[PDB]
């Protein structure tokens, strides 16, 4: 019990997708479950912004959200593309990605510092559904100051033909996934 | 501890594939395990009558299996697809979706009501592996009475050929998924 | 808590790819987490001898490594493929497949004794991504001994293409699972 860091259900937009949007355009569900010595967790978007949800207009997109956290496993919003905290449900260093099994600084291992896998797009008028290609890199790319773990989702569409003619919501099927916690 | 909601490991035909089939012809296998915010479930099929194990020689192929509760948590049997209801290993509404997240009617909001993922049929000959589309639908549509949550499960065969020429027992590979709880 | 059976984060090489290798040429992080009626998995592997880091030079390739377990859940590294016990974190058999889930001595029921997925290879040039078809058999064939238990672990990878010109650290991203425990 209360081994839950999260976004909350429903949060309001908490993500920047567009890069240079001082307002939030996305709304990012991500939830973490401490669970021995695996994080167990579950991963969906949705988009609000027009232009966030003009994305899926063209046959290849791309989206990414990096999370930084602090040592005591603490959100950097600054820095990060989430830009409200975690919470939990009623020591997020507990949640955190192990520095052990996903190392910093290392191309030469930096292969093992990705979990890779599909979730999909459900589009708006014939509910058909397109792959989406979907990579979790942990820590591995500190990008500054005091960082001490990190957590980037990836979701890219690669299809022959663009999944919608005109704004819909853009949302990702859940993803889930497991890694290896700090303990 | 004792917080797993299951159909209990070899159950007896417990499911209706067939509609019109007084007999269950299935047997289903669904294991929900409540972990913090969210259930970790684990879900596969067997088929048990003639017909059920017929499917498979065909091309294409469809299989829908409804769960209905109430506000309790227990299955309202005779309004869904799985006719015994669910035990625990020796607060069922723990184990339900969360209404929040996944809301009841809503169209404008039923993408993010699903789950949708791959699984396998292995062919009784030369054991080859067919995957199988499979999606997860959460409340959304509550048939009808005091549906207080509703888990929707579909499999989805579509091949270039026939996995089957004859008979044989048709079994869905082990599909995991997790959803956020109503806690 | 201490509800985890795992290889440890960073092994040593710990299991043989190469049938006759009196030395270990592999590193195989498995994490088993025990959750109610699930044990819930995590698997990944690394290659270590220039023999294992050179089968990506093919377009196909096969990897097996089998676990073996005794009646108390100990791993019987003479008979396994993984020569180095598994651990906790700081009742092996509550970490074990259910015989009744996925019992032994049986083709006619061989089919639900398997869990299948894919996972990834990421290349060392472009970092392109070669999915991995892999399987989990669960218990089915007792190689001999007092075998209580077994866990068998095959990746495969056929593609149009090899991955890799020249050797390069084999690496499998990781995958994830669930199955029902003895309890």
């Amino acid at each position: 019990s209360i081994n839950t860091l999260w976004t909350g259900i429903n949060p309001p937009p908490n993500c920047q997708i567009v890069e240079n949007t001082n307002t939030n355009d996305g709304k990012l569900t991500l939830v973490l479950v401490k669970n021995g010595g695996l994080v167990n967790g579950y991963v969906s978007l949705v988009g609000v912004s027009d232009t966030v949800n003009q994305m899926f207009t063209q046959k290849t997109a791309n989206i990414q959200l990096r999370l930084y956290f602090d040592s005591s496993g603490n959100l950097l919003t600054e820095e990060s593309d989430l830009k409200i905290p975690l919470k939990n449900k009623s020591s997020s260093k507990a949640f955190m990605p192990s520095t052990t099994a996903y190392p910093f600084n290392t191309t030469t291992r930096d292969s093992e510092n990705y979990i890779h896998g599909i979730c999909y797009y459900m589009t708006s008028y014939d509910r058909s559904l397109f792959p989406l290609n979907i990579s979790i890199m942990l820590n591995s790319r500190m990008i500054s100051s005091n960082v001490a773990y990190a957590i980037q989702f990836e979701w890219n569409l690669n299809a022959s033909e663009s999944p919608e003619s005109n704004i819909a919501t853009l949302t990702t099927s859940p993803f889930f996934f497991s890694y290896i916690t700090e303990d």
